[PDB]
């Protein structure tokens, strides 16, 4: 009741915070990160800028929180997923914990919902099954354990992911 998947465009669903899938260097790139980027006008740049003077580059599991521009969002959480380099460089623990401190800074700011894309899934490599079961697992403990966020939705940019994630919800 908690847990919603949604198929289309992130920077289009309403909700408190959006997920950017990113890169340390938090100034953008070319997937979810160059929608979300140019979905919320230069001002995200801007204070992704501001991020970098306050505590430099993001490393990957790491996340941060700014403004969300005109996203229909009140603020957007940057975090780094890991690149897939075949598992023995702990991208799983990685993932994880890209999930959970975005989770954390929801739930420390006191945001009601929040809204992930695939993270690492897409230029990143990860793969699909794996990386869905991970992003299921940490949400699911984490939201059993709190109360902030109320909502999470996993947003699936194609009818597949949004399959992969329907049939995990529902074991
Ligand atoms: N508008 C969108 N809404 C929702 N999901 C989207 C959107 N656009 C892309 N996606 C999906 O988000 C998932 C993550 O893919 P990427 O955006 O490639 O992110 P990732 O694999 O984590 O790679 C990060 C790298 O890509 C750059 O954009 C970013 O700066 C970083 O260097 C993929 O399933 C991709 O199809």
């Amino acid at each position: 009741t908690r847990i919603h998947v949604v198929q289309g465009d992130i920077t289009k669903l309403a909700v408190d915070v959006i997920v950017n899938a990113a890169n340390p260097s938090l100034m953008g790139g070319g997937g979810v990160d160059g929608a979300i980027h140019r979905a919320a006008g230069p001002a995200l740049l801007d204070a992704c800028l501001k991020v970098r003077q306050q505590q430099g580059d993001c490393p990957t599991g790491h996340a941060v929180i700014t403004l969300a521009g005109d996203l229909p969002a009140k603020a957007v959480v940057h975090t780094v997923g890991p690149v897939w380099r075949g598992g023995e460089q702990n991208e799983d623990q990685l993932l994880q914990d890209a999930y959970l401190n975005s989770l954390r800074l929801v739930a420390a700011n006191s945001y009601t919902s929040v809204a992930f894309p695939a993270i690492s899934t897409g230029v990143y490599g990860y793969p699909r099954a794996a990386a869905a079961e991970i992003a299921v697992k940490t949400v699911s403990e984490f939201i059993t354990r709190h109360a902030l966020p109320e909502q999470v939705y996993f947003v699936c940019y194609d009818e597949e992911n949004a399959h992969l994630y329907e049939r995990l919800l529902t074991q």
